[PDB]
RNA sequence: AUGAACUAGCCCUGGGCGCUUAAGCGUACUACCCAUACCUCACCGUCUGGGUUAGCU
């Protein structure tokens, strides 16, 4: 009845995930260190 | 006050037009002119160093 998402994708969308949850963390920790960067 | 001997500089004698308290010579200081040089930018090419595929509307 419907399509079933092809497996491939599912598996780019889990490992894009990994990457975007690492590169959210990286800014955001790099938002604190540069603005306690810039104080010095 | 003069004269003598001297101290040097320049003159006399031995690119053009023109210039002569220079448009000459020497010194000092401002301003100004413009090379394919220098700086900024754009464009060409070469060289060099990267990035780019579960090919993500």
């Amino acid at each position: 009845a419907s399509i079933f998402a092809p497996e491939s994708l599912l598996k780019k969308t889990k490992a894009q995930k990994q990457s975007r949850e690492q590169i959210v963390a990286a800014a955001a920790e790099k938002k604190s260190a540069r603005q306690k960067k810039r104080e010095l």
